């Protein structure tokens, strides 16, 4: 799998390519669908369903996946998780919350971002310090972009409060064979959390593979 390459039972995961013709939802997940245009429902059918398989590892039984007030997932009692979902690629990580923390994933198209975009999900030290510490040509732009996606999804489970692009900071580094690495989240903003140690700092990896870039944190418990 992609996903495998950016994680270190109590963690399991599932990806898919495309959406698998004959996927439905679940009865309760319908309604949040019902009103989609069709590229809609078929990334959150096919999420859910990876979601469901990485959950049968952990022996938990087939559940719906709804929707919180800021759209995050709810997940059965006792675990945590993060869904992703891109062209070409749909990807579910959970784990057992007494092991496991907090999840955040991220899957992007390995391309140069939009113009425009970078300033908007940058600071301006990463943009003066990434194109040092990754490997030429890479788009470090979109890998950026990727980590703090997978870092807001860990955060904000524990938060319950935004996280602004220009509120982490995120060093990386890259492993000798070029294609992935490590990166850290620094939080510049107050990290209280609902329950445990505030959030300072959180440590992810990155992937590019495929054509998509692959971020992911694994908060342990
Ligand atoms: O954007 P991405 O495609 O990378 O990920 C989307 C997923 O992020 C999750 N998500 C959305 N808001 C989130 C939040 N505030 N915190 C954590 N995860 C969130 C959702 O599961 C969403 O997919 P869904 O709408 O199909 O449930
Ligand atoms: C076809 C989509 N094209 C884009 N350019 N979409 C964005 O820029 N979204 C965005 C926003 C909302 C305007 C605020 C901050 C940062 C970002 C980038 C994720
Ligand atoms: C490090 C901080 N990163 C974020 N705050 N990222 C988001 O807000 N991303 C996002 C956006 C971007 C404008 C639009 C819709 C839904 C989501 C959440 C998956
Ligand atoms: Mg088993
Ligand atoms: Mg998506
Ligand atoms: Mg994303």
């Amino acid at each position: 799998t992609l996903v495998a390459s950016v994680l270190p039972e109590d963690l399991a995961y599932a990806e898919l390519y495309s959406d698998p013709p004959g996927l439905t939802p679940l009865p309760e997940e319908a309604p949040l669908i019902a009103r989609s245009v069709a590229k809609r429902r078929n990334e959150f059918i096919t999420v859910r369903h990876c979601a469901r398989i990485a959950l049968d590892q952990l022996g938990v039984p087939p559940a719906p996946i709804l929707k919180g007030d800021k759209g995050e997932p709810c997940w059965p009692d006792g675990m945590v998780g993060s869904l992703t979902h891109c062209a070409g690629y749909r990807g579910a990580v959970v784990g057992r919350r007494d092991a496991v923390r907090s999840v955040g994933i991220d899957a992007e198209p390995h391309d140069v971002l939009p113009n425009g975009v970078l300033d908007a999900i940058s600071l301006p030290a990463e943009r003066a310090d990434m194109p040092r510490t990754m490997p030429a040509a890479l788009h470090w732009d979109r890998i950026l972009f990727c980590a703090k996606e997978a870092t807001y999804k860990a955060w904000f489970p524990l938060t319950k409060r935004w996280l602004g692009f220009e509120d982490a900071h995120i060093t990386f580094e890259t492993d000798s064979t070029g294609w992935t690495g490590r990166f850290v989240s620094r939080i510049l903003i107050d990290g209280s959390t609902l329950s445990g140690p505030p959030l300072t700092t959180l440590r992810g990896r990155w992937s590019v593979e495929r054509g998509l870039v692959l971020t992911a944190i694994v908060l342990a418990g």
